[PDB]
């Protein structure tokens, strides 16, 4: 079993942001999404599988941010240029489908950051990147 | 916009699900699932489109229930015994590939029920079942 556990830090009070859609991919076994001490917690039962968290503001922001484990390693990516019909489900199952974000996947990423059009930054971090029990900030902008 | 508010009934204490995915499809600009006391909402841009919520036991038990509208009346449908690879992404994407899926989509139910191998019921009634505001009990045996 792998799992990674996920705190999620609103920084800017200029918007808030709140989760819409948590997916879990099918490989490994797939895995769930569950909740403790406001935590998000993703469990998969092995290596190459992933789940994707979808936030949306007020505003109209919106973003994904993936998490998973890639040949026993973690992973992580976040999209921030959501096509009208890219759900959470639909980039969950890209990076398993699409060269562009298998090879995002790939690369094992214990730190990622970007922004969106607007200029809002987005980060996610592992805090512990290392074994089973994995721990990464989200960190929004 | 149409809006589908589910309350879900757990009426047997041998078992206790709780929800682990909760995706939403593509079509018609997607949707949200969101939370108000403890009510799950999945707000879609319009009809045409679906989100799934998945359910796990810890004694093993799973299941999904997927609520739509199709051509602006409610539907809706659930599967028991997943396979280990059935997760609620896979599940909801059905609705609009595999033959069986589709039609339960075309029925248009305003209520569904079925058990599962233990004999288990679920069931999912719709309490406001017409217009863009929509609710639904899902009820587990």
């Amino acid at each position: 079993t792998y799992k990674i556990t996920v705190r999620v830090y609103q920084t800017n009070p200029d918007a808030f942001f709140h989760p819409v859609e948590k997916t879990v991919w099918k490989y490994a076994n797939g895995g769930t999404w569950t909740i403790t001490d406001d935590q998000h917690v993703l469990t998969m039962g092995g290596s190459g599988t992933s789940g994707t968290l979808r936030f949306h503001a007020d505003n109209g922001e919106s973003f994904t941010a993936t998490f998973g484990v890639h040949n026993y390693k973690r992973w992580c990516d976040i999209v921030t240029n959501l096509a009208a019909d890219e759900t959470g489900m639909v980039i969950n199952q890209q990076y398993y489908s699409q060269k562009n974000r298998e090879e995002a996947r790939e690369r094992q990423l214990s730190n990622y950051q970007v922004k969106n059009a607007k200029g809002r930054n987005f980060q996610i971090v592992y805090t512990e990147a290392e074994g089973n029990d994995l721990h990464a900030n989200l960190i929004i902008g």
